[PDB]
């Protein structure tokens, strides 16, 4: 039993060269692309969404082989979980639906996919919004003994298989339950609507899907970190306006180094801004974007 | 039905203020203290114990809370699973015996227990031998992103109860088998004994024992780094005789060159590679008993 938490929403299967992508798809106005990350899908941006589809046509997109997106066969290199592979994805989801050129807004690994398509493709972009990320290189350059503990994930899901497939399997419930209330300011579930959880934990009940997160963690630890890495070597900024947006519980400084139009301001929030503060993180993001 | 991998070695329940520790006891002359690491139990000495206790009255021990040792309650801090705490512990367990100036030889997480045995308490040793180890501080401050990858285990098994006993207890055979032919030279189990194996499956298959088990690297991520930071800030140096040991293919030379990291911890130590994983007393019986012997001799 799965809530429709976007009423008024369309749902969209998008086709693309490497599988549907699912999205809601409501309001009109210019293109707004809104990407979930981990342990979530879509949904989680089920409080922020109608205010933005106040003015715009906001797109909230399943990332490539979460929620009820396909999953596309992953390789040795966890190629299509890859940030580069799913925005290349993303693109080609957007342009089925006419929109070369929109606003796009990520949290977590969607913020990945998100500044890496600005990276790879900012010709796509008019503006980004980036929520509670540094660029994946900066996590695993600043990699120390407290970082370790904080996101041990990054490290755990990157083992190979079928070691955190195992062990999730374990107990999958607990397992995204607390990773949903760790990485918020409350530290349980209080801040989430129940039946959004219920969407996380069904995606996550499903071994398949569970591959494919530990795929992205997997291409988080080697070719994502690689690709940010020859940017960085580079010096190649994001030229795309961004915000970056980060729950209180120095991120503009980073994407400073990363963006060279970059705004940026704390949510009195955990990891989860669209649903901890989704008043203050919806303000900021249609401020942004308008 | 586990396997005695100690035959003529007797058992000894030795009783300490902080719960029973086990022992395999035999051999004699000095006294020697065997103590195994994670996810193993004593017998992991099986195939260099009896070499050794030609020489010595060797003791195997099960770690505090470790294999047929009694579990201490722990706490907020972990306490009885700190190193510091499992050396008292053994201290006290070796005085029960009458062995107040032993030799030690620890392995993983008995060897972390052993340097901080030397560090707390160096009157209590003759000599220290670690196998397959740095010190705690050393793997976290050596943390980048290829060390976090290599030993992501320090991270996940530290995190707060009850994740990882919950992630481990949905098929924990998986995990004890995973973690001792990764660490492998081979990278599968043919190193082992298959009835040593049973031990530490046996031991993995108690989820309080795999509790004490994330206590210890719960541990290892809190105190026992804060311990060895204090010490390494204080320039604190194990004045114990020592010899660090470590698998050409195992964990510690993934961190750094082990001798030079002991030298910064260790006044006189002595090192030398052995063509092994991790499991030096397991996949290179031989060549770790060679070694123990020449050195405790
Ligand atoms: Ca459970």
């Amino acid at each position: 039993d799965l809530a429709d938490l976007f009423p008024g929403f369309g749902s969209e299967w998008i086709n693309t060269s490497s599988g549907r992508i699912f999205a809601r798809v409501g309001g009109d106005g210019p293109p707004l692309l809104l990407l979930h990350g981990f342990p979530q899908t879509h949904v989680m941006w089920h409080r922020v969404a109608p205010k933005l589809a106040e003015r715009f046509k906001v797109i909230v997109a399943d990332l490539p082989g979460y929620g009820w997106s396909d999953m596309p066969e992953s390789d040795e290199q966890h190629t299509p979980y890859t940030k580069r592979a799913m925005a290349k994805q993303l693109i080609e989801a957007m342009e089925q639906l006419g929109h070369v050129h929109f606003a796009l807004a990520g949290h977590d690994r969607g913020a990945r996919v998100s500044y890496r398509l600005a990276l790879d493709s900012p010709g796509r972009l008019s503006k980004l919004a980036v929520l509670d990320i540094l660029p994946t290189y900066e996590y695993w350059q600043r990699m120390n003994r407290a970082y370790a503990l904080k996101i041990y994930h990054w490290s755990f899901l990157a083992q190979p298989a079928p070691l955190p497939e195992n062990l999730l399997g374990g107990d999958p419930d607990f397992y995204v339950k607390a990773k949903l209330a760790s990485w918020t300011r409350a530290g349980d579930l209080s801040a989430f609507d129940p039946r959004a959880v219920e969407h996380y934990r069904i995606a996550f009940a499903d071994p398949m899907r569970r591959h494919v997160m530990c795929e992205d963690y997997r291409a988080g630890a080697y070719a994502d970190f690689e690709h940010d890495k020859i940017d960085v070597e580079a010096g190649n900024k994001i030229p795309v306006p961004m915000l970056a947006l980060w729950g209180a519980s120095t991120p503009l400084d980073v994407w400073r180094k990363w963006a060279s139009d970059v705004q940026g301001a704390p949510i009195e929030s955990g990891h989860f801004l669209p649903e901890e503060a989704p008043d203050q993180t919806a303000e900021a993001l249609v401020r942004f974007f308008s």
